[PDB]
């Protein structure tokens, strides 16, 4: 007798979700069934991450219905590398009008799959007298790794190593950016690509 229950939000694909990479240290993953519950209903909502039910005794999450109870969010705070990947979302029914039967009905799970990128940017001074060029790598983002950045350019100065210890739990935000390294040229024939590589992510400057 009790209304049919499904997700409208993830499709049985999943949904991708990332952060607000200038506002890093916490996400919100939000699920919805696709109709409200009638009047004497309820809708009650399980978390998973890793195979393990969350709750709001744990320190970084935090859960919380809407009022109607058709939608349910997960917010993850001190955000870091780690924390990306699948997290599942199930509805089920919570309570349902004496006399009717909401045994049979089937709960429903979703995948979010949370995506929490490093983005490297090598940026430049311009040429300047201090005769000289300085490229700054620096990332944002969800840093993965200790591993140093490493400096390339096909052949082929000074690396100055700028801020040095670990990034991986933690974020950085993209409009607080973290300096990594520095390579100075000193002093035509320098002109080309220039790639700073941060684990599995990289980006380059062309020096004209
Ligand atoms: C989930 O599993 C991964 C892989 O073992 C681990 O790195 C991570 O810390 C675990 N915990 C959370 C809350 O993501």
């Amino acid at each position: 007798t009790p209304p049919s229950l499904t997700l409208s939000s993830p499709p049985p694909t999943g949904l991708p979700v990332s952060p607000d990479l200038s506002q890093p240290h916490s996400v919100t993953l939000t699920c919805s069934a696709a109709s409200p519950p009638a009047r004497g209903y309820q809708y009650q909502w399980q978390w998973r991450r890793n195979g393990t039910l969350l709750s709001n005794t744990h320190t970084r999450f935090s859960i919380t219905p809407s009022t109607n109870t058709q939608s349910s969010s997960l917010v993850i705070s001190g955000l870091r590398y780690s924390d990306a990947g699948d997290y599942m979302c199930t509805v089920e029914y919570g309570v349902c009008p004496d006399g009717v039967d909401c045994s049979g009905t089937t709960p429903v799970t979703g995948n979010i799959h949370l995506d929490l990128p490093l983005i490297v940017e090598v940026d430049s001074s311009g040429l300047v007298a201090r005769e000289v060029v300085v490229l700054t790598c620096e990332v944002y983002g969800y840093p993965r790794d200790s591993s140093p950045p490493m400096w390339s350019s096909p052949g082929r100065f000074n690396i100055t190593p700028r801020y040095t210890g670990t990034l991986s739990n933690g974020s950085v935000s993209s409009s607080d950016k973290v300096a990594l390294s520095q390579l100075t040229i000193f002093n035509v024939a320098d002109e080309g690509e220039y790639t700073c590589s941060v684990a599995g992510e990289s980006a380059s400057f062309r020096v004209d």
